[PDB]
Order: structure tokens, then C-alpha cells, then sequence
């Protein structure tokens, strides 16, 4: 498992609110970072997983929790996804494009078969340590609020170590 | 990771209601699955996601979903256990013992560096197809709630392909 | 170099005027194929290379030719562009998704460090020989007029071997 | 065999006498040591080997000898054990706990086919070297007297080279 | 493919203008060069497509472009057939010979069975970088006002990075 | 370990009470084995191990027990040690020679860097299963009367399977 | 060397006054051989070495030798060059071409920094056996005569098995 | 063959007149060494070989020649042999014993099989190079005459360069 | 070593009383064979030890033994030393050429740096086992006596076996 | 083929009349050289070959080219030869014992089958660059004169570099 083990250098262009950006491992050093992986823009599916952490990401940005929500389409088709879609405008925080699926097999979180990655949500440290893994089949959605819990329930383990219940 | 592939042939011993039982992946076929990962029994750690998911256990068991908690312990030490915590003696579902590793390390979900299980849950159709994968660490909990809701949506989908919402 | 080798079986999705449908080696077998590539749906460059050939789309249709046009974009975000763009809205021809990139890798035409496909036409044979190779690189636009010329030419020089 | 050779290195939390300790191959070193590997705490078999070596620990001592039982269940396990039976109550020497089994398969000691070691001795004299090896199959019990014996022996020989009869 | 990669070192002999020059990989550096390969010297085949090149010469060196056109024949041959073919003689770029073939595979365009190249036609940069490629099978003939239409994009690009559509 | 393994096939040649003679692993099948491995003959340690054996060996005959004492002298130097020595001369046991090595590799109890075995004792049953195991290092000796006792001890568990105490 | 071997298969275009033919070994099998490697064709150098071969075709022929000239070109340009050089046109034997070094390298005669042959000669008797070998850089000439000498002699030496001397 | 080759490097124990000793490649250097093998102590063949030898251990040691006589056999079988045989008893040399098999197979002399040496000699010179071998299958002896010859002669060949 | 094995099959021409014969393993089969093999003809060392064999050829042609010199010199030259030394000339029994050190490294006793063979003698019994072996330096004599005696000590023991100790 | 190629180092022993010598490349360095291989001394065919070649030793020492006749038989065989024949007593050029086959390997020119060397004749220029191969089998013989007439025009080529024709 990748539990317990720190996130791997990676590059990739993506689309933040209106411009295109470059994310690397070292934009996520110091940070709590969601790293939210989706199988495919424009398909049919409602983006209701991604519109949920929108709803959320003010709060978790609180937190100072950054979300990267990551598919193997282009930055090209984020922009043109973002400003077609209701869900989806509401997307402030970076849209990674991973079209070589360098960041999805990092994660090791590609369908080789299908060259798309799969339903995979991973919360990581600022000293870049994997701290919880969630990967849902299609249909089941994944709880943008179970989320915040868990990030919120990691975030007091770093801060009181070997807590005894 | 392990999500939509089908589980790996196992043969283990285990402590279910005050007896012993073998349980291989015969008899989760036809049935819907829950495979619960711990680290280790009689830790100071509190037994609360196994005391959880033995309160949601009759529910489970009304959909037609079998529980099966795991540790590297053997089937011997969760009979101790089982007799011992309270949190522990709710347990009504199979407790498996997995001292060599190889169910846990079928679902990829062994600390090589401690011999031990990680907090894993993993929500297995009636084909052995995984649908839901849960990992987190240590002092992360896992609801049983949250799970539920996943075990339900994932009976939904089985039930009624090609409704998701456009 | 691919000049005069075999195209290798392939499966991909693809959308093809308002459906999506499967293509394989095995719809190629049996007619001239033209398969145009290019690096990506959505970017700012003009589409005009792919307008070019929907323009052309009934005489290549007339002389028994197929045309798939690839890149390493899914059908799905195709189905849309196919929306978007007026230029695109022309075609008919199919819109063939290559996420795996197995069809660009089999034409040896990936970009392997961007994931994405270069601009690379081939013309096909009905025994699923390559007869022509063009590639440019961005910017280079490539004419469909020239292309309708070399196929003529192709289906003229399998049909009377000499010269 | 493993005769002669010198420990490897290792480290292990071990159950003592009501709290938790970690061992290492340091604690041994300038004392005399028996490594006492056991298959599992909790199991129906008699843990008369066990409570043997626990009537002559205060003999051992005497000895200069330190004890260490092990088998692959955790120190957690260990510590509920020594609560729980009476036989085992007796024991005042360390409890290793070995879940990774990397003491075990140091003293070539493990069953592969089921994560647990197998029933066997090992006499360490003070510059760590293995003086005695002993191993026996379920149900073939180990005499606590023979093993004082060999340890009386071993350490007649270290103090008294070249008095081997002629 | 080999698009927009640089090309590799090369030495070869030629024919231009009635003298024998030796080219290199230094004479392509910073102009624009065209690599035209043809399968052979004094065959049957219509030497119209070199001769369609010849016709655009004046107006391709007007553009600061240089013209190769490879064979594997020997750079004699070359002088022979520019003085028998009316058409050759029209010729006044160098007209190289790949005996050895290393030039020809080093554009991955040997026809390995004949020992002769493949109709093929490279436009390199002044960085060395291939900007257009084109290949064909015996008997498609290659479109020099094409390859011009190529060459005059290939340079407003080159001055005009990122030209977004208008 | 080799506990709970089948013997190897083996082929050594001994000399048993007078004569020389071949045994091999077929000679073990149906019965209850003692492979007593030892460094070498005519050193200058008493024989007081091969001697004790010797003294219980017609009671290990009467459980059907059959004694293989093994050296990598050859059995020539068996023959020349038992006429020639007091204890030596009790033994009525087949004193295997094994120059080659092979048998104490087999048994994996060989002192590399001296061409000797190590004292080891294998307790072996009917099916060729190693059931006890015993090595000692110079000077601690090895006592029959606890052999003994394991023999029986293996022989009872034989046909009193899980026997809970 | 390849002194005494037999000669590899080969298939190869050829020019014979007019006519293109394909040459291969089944075509030398039964004859006596002659296989007359040069450099190139259209060379400043002096067709004199292939144009005396002509000027004893009229024996070699009477000999039941056929003679086949090998250089890495095309059989195209063989043709070209016949009928385009007076001392070329003598040629009434079949003039190989050998553009990919096939056959050439069969002879162990290939100038792989330059892509041509070596001035190398042949003489194959009708087992396919090489039976004389000739090679010179540059400038050393090779002699009809001489070469006609030992094809004698290769005739004569067969008939008479083993002429002691 | 070892013909003319260096002996290699060894270190085993040996008997030799009532005491136990160490003998090591560096023990060789600068003498006459003769490397006497044969199968075992205690069989049943005649000792006669190794009786040979130590009839002439004198000679052999106003020669400055030193013999090693080498079995698989340990030295406490050493020692004990020279006391059950009066052959035996004769020998003032070294009574190499090899139960490594080091020795033996360093000379390339191991029956594999068997676990002994066979019957073979060998003559090394101050240099430790192998001037002289000779082996034979049991039953053909070997005599300790014909070894002092070739010994004297080696010796002088080694002063006399030329022939 | 080589001692106890059989000897490889081999073809070699040979010179033995004025003709020309071939030699192979066939010939050395039902019989008793001895290799003698020495470096070269023609040198300046004395052709003694040859000679001696030939002096005991008649009582080794009544042993049944057949003797074959061997050096990787052609049995041409064989021929011409044999009418060169007054030594050579007694020769009488075959002369084998070995110019392909073939039947020498059959032997193990080539001279890879010199080409030549070393002076060895071979022993070789009817069914091919060889049963006497001796190598020695330039300079160090072969006794033809010492010869004799072990190809009859060879052969009282193939018809002995196990000649115990009188 | 080797023509065109530099000579690989050797050292061998030699017979030049009366005394023994050891030649090596050292000695060829500046000077034109001939190796001239052949199959074995003694032999019952005609020493012709190497003869003729003495009959030029004339004029070759002339023109500064010495002669190294090669053959797989030690010097001490040469030796015998050169004194017990008259054709091989003219012999004033070096005789090359080759008997390890080295010298005869460097030159391609040896029989596996048989342990000698072909019938081969090199020229060798005086930086060690082989100009002129030539070898016959059993009976197709070399001629001394077509010998002289390369080296000869191998020398003249030499003073005047492409001696365009
Ligand atoms: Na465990």
C-alpha cells in the first residue's frame, strides 16, 4: 500500500481559475494537500465528487488544505470542461492534467487498459506522507464531508502524536 | 490499486461467536463483502471502528453483507481478545487470524517493517470484484456509517446500471 | 522506417456524427484508410488542417476512402470539441480516442515526454500497407488537397503496377 | 546449523514482569542467554515447557543466565497471556514479541507455511556465539533439567578448556 | 518519429555543378536544408520529381534554402546520370551519394531488402531540428510547390512562436 | 530448519560389528531413525556420547529404533577405531563413513572450513520425517537417557495425534 | 580465408549485354566460376582490369568458364555504363549488381567504410568451391593471364587428384 | 596440464614424529618439496609405497628434499596409523591430513566421487614449481627409486641450464 | 586428473617402418596402449629417452602393448628424423603427428604458449581407462625400466582385483 | 578481407642459414615484406614455390624486400629442411617457425582442419599495411614473377598517390 509512504516528485500543467499553471511536488512541501483523482472530463457522470470538494473548499482551504483534482485529459480540456459545466465552474482550486499519466502511476493509480486513472482520493502531509487512501468503484460517490473529517482527524494526529483513543 | 479487481483464493482459521472456523473465498461467493483490516488485538489503541461496525452488524446483515475483521494475530489470540474486551465480546461476525500475511498481502495492505495490517476496509461485490477501497492511519478513524452509505450505493449500481446522473 | 509496412491491430472508441462506436484493424481490411493525427483537442491552434479534410469528406467518401482522425484525447471530450468548434462541427468522418496511446504507438507516432500523438497523415491500402507518411511539426500546416492527390495516385499505382 | 556462529543483531519489545521493554543483541552481550521459541500464546496445548523454564529462572539467574521466550504474536499478546493463565503468570523473565518473525528466521527458526517458530532452544554464551541448539516437533517436549545441564556444561568448558577426557 | 528530432553527424561525397564536394552535417548548420532521397540513378522511373525540385531551385535559394538529394549510389554515378537524363542536367544542387547507406539510416529511410532508399523528403531547420517529413511509395509522386508551401510555414513559424488563431 | 522435512537420499558405506556394509535412505523407510553425527574418530575426546548410545542401544532396538552413527572418516577408520578402543568396542550400531560429505550436507551439519560434522543428533520417523533435532558445541555433551526419552515421546505423539497435553 | 569453402546462396540483378537477368548460385553449380570484384562504376580510374577480362572471354568460355563481375552497384547503372564506355561494351559477360552488399560479403570482400567491394577475384570450380583467391588495393592490377594460368591449373589439378611432385 | 606451474596456497594439519604441526605453502618455499597422495589410511593395499619412501627419507634429506605425504584422512588418523602399522612407523616425514579436500583438489588429484586423493606425487622445486608428476590406479606401486632420480635430476637441471 | 578415465576418440596420421598409417581410438581398443609424448623432432636435447623405448620395444611387443610417440610435428617430419638420428631409425613402433594439438589437449598436455607437447606418458588399459600417468620437466628422465615395470604391475592387477595385503 | 589492413604484432623463432633468429613486426617496421605461408616441410610435394622465390632473392633484395617464408613447423624442422634439399638450400631469406599457428592466424590464413597454413602470399608495405593477397589451394601454384610485378607496381603506386588513369 502507499499508506505511510511520501508522494514522489512530478510535474504537470494545470488549470487554476481562468489561467494555465505549473504544479510540482515542491508547490505541495509545507502544505496538507488533497491530490482528488477522476477517471474522465465531459463524460456522462455528473460531476457531483468534484462539485462536493468545491462546496468544501473554502473551508478546507481554512485548514490550509490545497486540492488538486487530477485526470489524464489535458489542461486544454479542463478550461473548456470548467467553462461549460455548472459543477464544474464552481472549481477554484487547480485542475492537474496528466496526459503522460506520470502523476496517475506515481499514485499508482492508473487502468492501464483504459490509459485513464481511477476514482482515488489521497490526503497528504506537508512533509508529503500519504495519510489516508479512498478509491470507490463507478456509482459509488465519494463524501466530500467524509473527507473533512478524515483530513480534520489527521490534521489532530500531527498535532497530539500516539493519542491513546 | 486493487479497485475493480477480484479478490485472491485464501484459507484461513478464525473465531466466530465462541467457535472455531476456516473461511476461504468459497464462502464469500454469492455474497457481498467486508473485509476490515486492523493492526493488532489487545493494543492500547481503542477498539472503537470494531465496536462500530459490530453495531452496524445486524444492518449488514439485513443487506445480505458478511464482516470479516483481520490482523496478523492468530485465531487463538482474537478468541483471548473476544473473551476479554468488552468493546471486543459485541463481535458477532468472523474474527480471521493471518499470521503468515498472505490475506493481507493479497490486498496489498501489509506494514512489511512491522508485520502488521494497516486500517484498511474493503468493500467486495458477490463476483469477488472490489468496489470500495478505505485506507488510513494510525489515529484516523474509519465510519461505519460512511461505509454503509458506500455498501448501499454500491448494491444500488450493481442493481441499476447506467443511472448515474447525467 | 513504416513506409510500406502493415498497420498492427488496434481497438479504440471513437465518436462519428453524433455516436460512439468501436474501431478496429478489422474495419480497415477491405478499404483505403486515411489516419490523421494530431496532438490535442481544445488548443488554441486553428483547426484547420481537420476542416480541410471534412471539406473533402465526399470525394475521399466516393473513392472508397475511410478517414479517422487521432489523438490521444478520449471520444468523449471529441463528442464535445465536435461542439464547440464550427470547423469541427463539419466532420463526419470518424473521431478516434487514443487515452493509451496504443494506435499513435503503433504508427511509432508518440510525442513520448507531452502523451501526445504528432501531426502525422497515413494512407493505407486495402491489404492495410502504409503507401504514404506525412509529418510536420506544429505550425506546418498540411494540405488536404495534396493529400486527395497522393491517394489517387495510390489507388492508381495499385491498379496498374509499372511505371 | 546454526552451531557456533555468532547472533545476529536485532531488536524486539518484550513483556517483563508487568511493563514493556525493548531487547536488543546488546542486552546479551557479557551474559549467558537461552532464546526459548515457541509456536503461539493462547493455543489448547499445555504450556508446561514454559512454566518448566519458569521453575528454574531463579536457578538460571543464579547462573548468570538470562531468559527470553519468543514466538511471532506481539508483546500486546504476550502481556494478556501472562495475565490470563497461571502458567504463564509464573514467568518473570522477557516475553519477546516477534510479529515481523526477523528473530525467528535470524535463528533459522521459522515455519514458513504458517508464520509461527517452531519448538526450539538456543544457548548464547557471553561473546554471543550458539553453544546449544535444540529443536523438537509438537508434542515433543523440552526438559528444563537437561537444558541446565548443558548450560552447567557450556560453561564448565568455557571456564575449563582441554578437560575433555581422554 | 524522427519529427523534430536534430539530425545525426554524417560524411558524404557529392556532385554539384560538374565538381565533386564533400558535404557534412557543418554545411546544414544554420540554414534550412531539404533532404530529398530517391531509391536510385538510371532507372526507368520519369526523373520528373527531381526535376520539379530543379524548377523551384532558384526560387528556394531566393529563400535561403539548401537541397541534398540522396541516393545510395557513388557520387560518380551521380555526375554520369546529370550528363545523360535532360532532365538531371537541370540539376544545380548537390546531389549526394550514400554508398554506405549510414546517411539513408540515419534517417531511418533504408529500404534494408534493396539496399536503396525510400522516397523520402526532410525539411531540417537551421537548429538541425526535422520539421517536416514525407515518404511515399513507388509511384506517388512528391509535390515540389508543396514542399515550398512547407518550407515558407516552416520559417514564419520559426519567427512567429505561438501563432494562436487569429 | 529441517525439523518436520523428509530425509535425502543417501548411500554410504559403514562398517556394523565386524563388516562392511551399504546403507542407503531405503534402509530407514518403515523405521524409526538416529543419524548421530560426530567431528571425527580418534580424536582425543572420550567416546562417552557414542558409548551412551551403545549402552541404550538394545532398548532403542526393542522401540524399533535403528542407530546410524555418521563421521566423514571412512569406514575403514571405523573398523581400525572399533577394534581399538573400549567404548568404541560396544557399539553394535552401523558406524557410517562419509568422506564425501554428502550425507552430513544432506543433514546440513557440515563444519565447512574443517571437513567435519557437527554434533548432531536426528531423531527420524517411519515416513522420514526429522522429529527432534539436538547440536552441541565441544564438551557439552549429549545425553542418551534424554534421547530416550524423546524417542518415546515422538513415538506416543504418533499414534496419539493432538494430544492436548 | 575462405580459401576452400563453398560459396553462399545468393540472388542478385545482373546486366548481359541488353538483357537484365537474376543471377543466383544454382546458376554457377556445374560451371567453373569466375567472380571479378571492383570498386565502382563512372570511376576516373582504369577500366583496364574489367576490359581484359573480355579480351580472354573467347577462351574462358572455350574453358566452360562464365564470368561474373560483381561491384556494390546497381544493375542499372552497369547498363549505363556499357554502353557509355568503349572498353565496358567489350563485356559479354554477366555484370552482377550488388547494392546491398549481399554478395559481396559472402566473399568477405566489402570496404564497409567505403560501401564497395575490394579488387578481389574469384575462381569457383563446379562444386562451388573456391579454389583461388586474389585481392590487391589500389593500383596493384590484377593479370588475365595469370588468372587464366590458374584456372588451368585448378582444371588440371582436378582431374589428376593429388599430383605429387 | 600442472606441469610447470605453481603450487598454490594451503594450510592444513599434519603428524609428523609423535607431534602435531602446521604445514603452509610458505613452509615450501625454498626447498625441495615431494607431495606424496594415495587414497586412505587404514585399507587393506600394502603400505609399501609409503614404506618406500621413508627407507630413503635420508637421502632425501641430505638431498634438502622435503616429503609430505597427503590422505583425506585427518591427522589423529595419521597419528593413530603409525602406530597400528610398523610400515607406517618408519615414516619420519609429514603426515598431511585433508579432510577440506583443499589440498588435493588445489593438485587437481580428487577422486569426486570417493572423497579421496589418488594415487599421485608431485616434485616442486625451491620456486614452488611443479617439475615432475606421477600417478597411478591402485594396485600399480610406485617406486621411491625412480622418484630420487628424477629428484636429483630436477635438482640438476635447475644448476645446469641447457641440455 | 586424467588418472582412471577413458581417452577421447582421435584421428591421426602417424609413421611407423617406413609407411604412412592413420591412427584412431579404434586401434588402441582390446589392447594395451602407451602415449609417449615429448615436445619436438629435430632439436638438440638427446633423443635418448625414445631410444630406450625402442630398446624395449621387443619386450613390450610380447606384453601385447603397442606404443605411440606423439608431437604435434607432422608425420612427415617423423619420416625424415627417423632417417636422420641413428637413434630414431631403431624406432619401430608408430610415430603419430599431432599438428592440430587435437590428440595432445585430449591429453591435457599442451603447451598453449609453446605449441608443443609436454613429456608426458600415458598408460592406457584394453577398455580405454588410463591407468599410468607421468609429466615431467625439460631435462628430467623418463626410465624405460620404470615403464615396463608398472605396464606389468597394470596388468597382474586387471587380472588380481583386489590383491589384498599378503 | 585483410588487404588494406596493418599486420598484428608476433614474435617468432626463424632459420636463416645457419643461424637462428627471432623475428617480430619490429624487424618489418620501414621496410616491404613478403610473408610467404605454406603447408608443411617435408612434404612429398614440389618445394617449387618456395624455390622460385630464392631465384628472385636477387632482385627482391634489391628492392629492399625481404622475405619471411611461414609454416606451422618449428625452426628446428626448417633447419633440417634447408640442409636436406637442394631447392630449400638456395634459400637465403628467413624461415618462420609458426607452431602455436599465432603468425598464421593474425594472417587469416590458417587450416582448423589440419593444424597448417594455406598456400597465401602477402605484401606488406613498409608501414605494415597489407597490399596484395593471394592463395591457392593444393596444386594452382604461385608464380615468382606476378609476385615481383605487384610489388613492384605496389611501390610505384606508393610514390605516386592515385595514379589517376
Ligand atoms: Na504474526
Amino acid at each position: 500500500s502507499l499508506i505511510n509512504t511520501k508522494i514522489k516528485p512530478f510535474k504537470n500543467q494545470a488549470f487554476k481559475n481562468g489561467e494555465f499553471i505549473e504544479v510540482t511536488e515542491k508547490d505541495t512541501e509545507g502544505r496538507w494537500s488533497v491530490f482528488f483523482f477522476y477517471p474522465a472530463d465531459f463524460t456522462f457522470v455528473c460531476p457531483t465528487e468534484l462539485g462536493d470538494v468545491a462546496d468544501h473548499y473554502e473551508e478546507l482551504q481554512k485548514l490550509g488544505v490545497d486540492v488538486y483534482s487530477v485526470s489524464t485529459d489535458t489542461h486544454f480540456v479542463h478550461k473548456a470542461w470548467h467553462s461549460s459545466s455548472e459543477t464544474i465552474a464552481k472549481i477554484k482550486y487547480a485542475m492537474i492534467g496528466d496526459p503522460t499519466g506520470a502523476l496517475t502511476r506515481n499514485f499508482d493509480n492508473m487502468r492501464e487498459d483504459e490509459g485513464l486513472a481511477d476514482r482515488a482520493t489521497f490526503v497528504v502531509d506537508p512533509q508529503g506522507i500519504i495519510q489516508a487512501i479512498e478509491v470507490t468503484a463507478e456509482g459509488i460517490g465519494r463524501d466530500a464531508s467524509d473527507l473533512l473529517r478524515k483530513i480534520k482527524a489527521a490534521q489532530y494526529v500531527a498535532a497530539h502524536p500516539g493519542e491513546v483513543c
